[PDB]
């Protein structure tokens, strides 16, 4: 996250690191079974770490429980980057409190001027490297579906959104990938994609969760 603020140690319980040696894609719990992520996070070798804050010290909230299965979105383009989404089922339940705890799915999509909390351990900076050890937050308004093309001609599907600042300054960046954009307490985007980060007329591209509610809840009913 370029540009955000020390979120707070567990001030946002739903967010998870995917975990294959290092740190190295977000996600979101959205059951004690279940995360979310971006298909474009895929890797075998899945770790989930839950309750994190610094991601290099144990402190005490953090469990850690191992991947048993993987479902990329069946539609999933790589070129793309339409229906970057994947969900991941974890060995076993995690144990819910108040510093681990689940999102709730949207019932509707959310409107252009929403604001919105983005979180992650990806890059700080727009020009060059460094990574921070604590969650970093980041609060953002969704672009209207025009600016959103605007900003990025002929490469906008219907299952994307733009959020974030024209001006640039503010952006989700590398790293935070797979993780939650939550709006009125609901898992409304996935960190996705973005033309470097926090550049001038380049905001960032989420998942648009909204769209996928039913595959994910047949999927999770079914697995
Ligand atoms: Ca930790």
């Amino acid at each position: 996250i370029v540009g955000g603020y020390t979120c707070g140690a567990n001030t946002v319980p739903y967010q998870v690191s995917l975990n294959s040696g290092y740190h190295f894609c977000g996600g979101s719990l959205i059951n004690s079974q279940w995360v979310v992520s971006a298909a474009h996070c895929y890797k075998s070798g899945i770790q989930v770490r839950l309750g994190e804050d610094n991601i290099n010290v144990v402190e005490g909230n953090e469990q850690f429980i191992s991947a048993s299965k993987s479902i990329v979105h069946p539609s999933y383009n790589s070129n793309t980057l339409n229906n970057d989404i994947m969900l991941i089922k974890l060995k076993s339940a995690a144990s819910l409190n108040s510093r681990v705890a689940s999102i709730s799915l949207p019932t509707s999509c959310a409107s252009a001027g929403t604001q919105c909390l983005i979180s992650g351990w990806g890059n700080t900076k727009s020009s060059g490297t460094s990574y921070p050890d604590v969650l970093k937050c980041l609060k953002a308004p969704i672009l209207s579906d025009s600016s959103c093309k605007s900003a990025y001609p002929g490469q906008i599907t219907s299952n994307m959104f733009c959020a974030g600042y024209l001006e640039g300054g503010k952006d989700s960046c590398q790293g935070d990938s797979g993780g939650p954009v939550v709006c009125s307490g609901k898992l409304q985007g996935i960190v996705s994609w973005g033309s470097g980060c926090a550049q001038k007329n380049k905001p960032g591209v989420y998942t648009k969760v909204c769209n996928y509610v039913s595959w994910i809840k047949q999927t999770i009913a079914s697995n």
